[PDB]
């Protein structure tokens, strides 16, 4: 089924640049729209699943750690709670998903940050 994830201080979706697959690629975001590489599937293990086999993951768990696309294997860094306020916190670090700098423009990062109250660590859908 799928779904956006959309920042709700940019109204801006969680996009993987170019729709590329490669391991390591840096998420960012993008004005919405209809495509693979912003369409996020939540699992019973905790994941965030774009293309069926890659992972929403956190390469670490400091503060500023990228979050980046990677195969999916299991890896608690690869786990996500979508709490009922719309933060993204992950499993491992007990750190946000979180728009770098307050950034709302295309292209702007995203990071694992000390979960806040700000906008860019707010997000909705599925
Ligand atoms: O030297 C340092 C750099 O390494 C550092 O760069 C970052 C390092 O972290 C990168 O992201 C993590 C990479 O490791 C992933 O976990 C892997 C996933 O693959 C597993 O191996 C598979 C096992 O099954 C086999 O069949 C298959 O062949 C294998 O692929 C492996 O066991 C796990 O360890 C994590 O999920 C990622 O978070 C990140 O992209 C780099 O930027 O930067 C600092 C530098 O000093």
């Amino acid at each position: 089924d799928g779904g956006q994830i959309k920042g709700v201080g940019s109204g801006r979706c969680l996009d993987v640049p170019d729709a590329s697959t490669s391991d390591g690629t840096q998420l960012q975001l993008w004005d919405c729209h209809s495509g693979t590489n912003q369409q996020w599937a939540a699992t019973d293990a905790g994941e965030l699943r774009v293309y069926g086999d890659k992972c929403l993951d956190a390469a670490g768990t400091s503060n500023g750690s990228k979050v980046q696309i990677y195969s999916c294997w299991g890896g608690d860094n690869q786990k996500w709670r979508l709490n009922s306020d719309g933060s993204v916190v992950g499993v491992q670090s007990g750190l946000c998903l979180d728009a770098v700098g307050n950034g709302t423009a295309n292209g702007t990062l995203i990071q694992l940050y000390t979960c806040s109250n700000g906008s860019n660590q707010r997000w909705t859908r599925t």
